[PDB]
C-alpha cells in the first residue's frame, strides 16, 4: 500500500535521558508510537536490548530509522503519560491504585530479570501507562546485561537517580544487579503511598536513612503508610542486599495478596 511508511512527527513527549521523544503518527493507518530521536557504542547497546523486550508491563521496540547522524527509535507509545504524574505531592495515591500498580512493576522487573537484563534507573518518571492504566517500563539507556549463559555477572558502574539508589551501590565496589532493582521498586512503592521521597540519598551521613534504619515509622513518610505495605517496606529497604527481600518472596507478602478496592 502506498505510504504506509511515513510518520508525522505530531507533539514532543519530553527530553529522556539521551535525546528527545515525540509522539508520531502513521500518515496511512493513524498508528500513534513514540519515537526517540538522537542526534549520534552506547546506543548499539541499547537496541541491542530494546529488540530483546516482549512483554505487557515492558515498552515495545517497533524498529529503527538512521537518517544520516540522526537515529530514531520506534517504540510502543503509553498514551496515559508516567506515574510520575499520577502521583499527588504529599499525598500519593489511593492504596489500591497503588498496589495494583506495584504488581505491574514486579511482573516487568521478573520478567526483565528472567532475561538476564537489569534496568538500573526504576523510578516514577521511567514507569509509563497506557489507556487502561496498564504500567510499563521505560527507557533502556542503563539498562544491562548481568546474567548469560546461565553465569551471573557482578556490576560495579555506579548509575541511576540518588533518591531511588541502593545504598551498597554507594559503599562497594561490586554488588548484585538483582536486589539494585527490588530496592528502587521499594522507594516507588513509598512515593506512591506517601507523595515524598524518604531520603535524598541511602547514605551514613542522611538524617533521614539513619532514622529509617532506627526504626522511626512515626516520622513522615512512613506516619502516611498503613501498617501492611509498611511492613513490605520493611523487607525491601534493608541495608544488606544478601538479606534483602527477594521478588519469589515479595509475592508471598501479605499486603501483596491482600485483596484491595
Ligand atoms: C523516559 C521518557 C521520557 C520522555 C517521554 C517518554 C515516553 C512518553 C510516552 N507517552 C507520553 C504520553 C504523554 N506523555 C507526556 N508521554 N510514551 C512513551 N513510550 C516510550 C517512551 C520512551 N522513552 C515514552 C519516556
Amino acid at each position: 500500500v502506498p505510504f504506509v511508511e511515513d510518520w508525522d512527527l505530531v507533539q514532543t513527549l519530553g527530553e529522556g535521558a539521551y535525546g528527545e521523544v515525540q509522539l508520531a503518527v502513521n500518515r496511512v493507518t493513524e498508528e500513534a508510537v513514540a519515537v526517540k530521536i538522537v542526534d549520534m557504542e552506547n546506543i548499539k547497546k541499547e537496541i541491542c536490548i530494546l529488540k530483546m523486550l516482549n512483554h505487557e508491563n515492558v515498552i515495545k521496540f517497533y524498529g529503527h530509522r538512521r537518517e544520516g547522524n540522526i537515529q530514531y527509535l520506534f517504540m510502543e507509545l503509553a498514551s496515559g503519560g508516567s506515574l510520575f504524574d499520577r502521583i499527588e505531592p504529599d499525598i500519593g495515591m489511593p492504596e489500591p491504585d497503588a498496589q495494583r500498580f506495584f504488581h505491574q512493576l514486579m511482573a516487568g522487573v521478573v520478567y526483565l530479570h528472567g532475561i538476564g537484563i537489569t534496568h538500573r534507573d526504576i523510578k516514577p518518571h521511567n514507569l509509563l501507562l497506557d489507556e487502561r492504566d496498564n504500567l510499563k517500563i521505560a527507557d533502556y539507556s542503563l539498562a544491562t546485561v548481568f546474567r548469560y549463559n546461565n553465569r551471573e555477572r557482578l556490576l560495579n558502574k555506579m548509575c541511576g537517580t540518588l533518591p531511588y539508589v541502593a545504598p551498597e551501590l554507594l559503599k562497594r565496589r561490586e554488588f548484585h544487579a538483582e536486589p539494585v532493582d527490588v530496592w528502587s521498586c521499594g522507594i516507588v512503592l513509598t512515593a506512591m503511598l506517601a507523595g515524598e521521597l524518604p531520603w535524598d540519598q541511602p547514605s551514613d551521613s542522611c538524617q533521614e536513612y539513619s532514622d529509617w534504619k532506627e526504626k522511626k515509622t512515626y516520622l513522615n513518610p512512613w506516619k502516611k503508610i498503613d501498617s501492611a505495605p509498611l511492613a513490605l517496606l520493611h523487607k525491601i529497604l534493608v541495608e544488606n542486599p544478601s538479606a534483602r527481600i527477594t521478588i519469589p518472596d515479595i509475592k508471598k507478602d501479605r499486603w501483596y495478596n491482600k485483596p484491595l478496592k
